[PDB]
């Protein structure tokens, strides 16, 4: 149940893991999800998208030696996935975009 953007935010700083309800791309493919037909509702109910690695290939977010960045798809039910992420690093540092990783803002 945990999808929004203060929800997540404040688990990962202190859980330090993503909800429950979280997959990775990969687990999602094995599952039968189909990215063309947006069905990840009808194979994997209940369940988002997030935590793969995030590149930060024009970057975009803060380096640091050691210091990696993963993502999470935020308010997401079903269908096609949406612009909308959260963007953490090894270090709990918080950031949002909301236009598919042109712009960032911090969170946390």
């Amino acid at each position: 149940v945990i999808n929004t953007l203060d929800g997540v935010a404040d688990y990962l700083q202190t859980y330090h893991k993503l909800p429950d309800n979280y997959i990775t791309k990969s687990e999602a493919q094995a599952l039968g999800w189909v990215a063309s037909k947006g069905n990840l509702a009808d194979v994997a109910p209940g369940k988002s998208i997030g935590g793969d690695i995030f590149s930060n290939r024009e970057g975009k977010l803060p380096g640091k030696s050691g210091r990696t960045w993963r993502e999470a798809d935020i308010n997401y039910t079903s269908g096609f996935r949406n612009s909308d992420r959260i963007l953490y690093s090894s270090d709990w540092l918080i950031y949002k975009t909301t236009d598919h990783y042109q712009t960032f803002t911090k969170i946390r």
